[PDB]
């Protein structure tokens, strides 16, 4: 429980990549797709750390930030989330709703399916 | 590309229901579930107008506000939106994280099974 934006989740997506990034990676990274300033990036940082969402160690001079939640399980509150709002139909509405709509790959479609039949 | 809150969601799906409807009929179909005021209710119906998801036809004197969106490429597209957000393995990722958490019975897995094939 309780949200965070857009803009954090960029920054979450890219420690839950390389598990520990500096503030400089995280620039660096982001600023591939969008034009933000450093500046507005490491408030970013900042207010994830204050909040509590991630901490941070110290390799070398330079400090390494790193998650202090559960990736599987804050985008999962979150679909719940997402699908409550727009698809009052549940799960099923959005997965009918976008295999209707998204021209899948025979390879898509098969991945989706033992991905079924893993339990 | 507009972001529609979750009040809009409300309102836009009375609408698809429906397909034309005064700012009364939604009014009263809201407040049903809500405790939004009136002025309220109207707020959102005039954000829709100018942000061109809905309009209206002026039947009687009365405005019959209908949709301008496609309801299914309209959430398509939403749902697009929040995986790029959100999940960095498309849709796929998604739906791998929804059933390790969701305990979804065969019952309900074999429904979705069927979605998939037909």
């Amino acid at each position: 429980t309780y949200e965070i934006s857009s803009a954090e989740w960029e920054v979450m997506n890219i420690i839950w990549m390389k598990k520990y990034a500096s503030a400089n990676n995280i620039i660096e990274e982001i600023q591939m797709q969008k034009d933000w300033s450093p500046k507005t990036i490491r408030t970013l940082i900042t207010r994830l750390y204050k909040k509590g969402f991630i901490d941070r160690k110290k390799d070398n001079k330079i400090f390494q930030y790193y998650s202090l939640v559960e990736e599987s399980d804050i985008k999962y509150k979150t679909s719940k989330n997402f699908i409550n709002k727009v698809y009052k139909g549940g799960f099923n509405s959005l997965v009918l709703n976008f295999v209707e709509k998204e021209e899948l790959s025979q390879d898509e479609i098969e991945e989706l399916r033992n991905i079924l039949n893993k339990k």
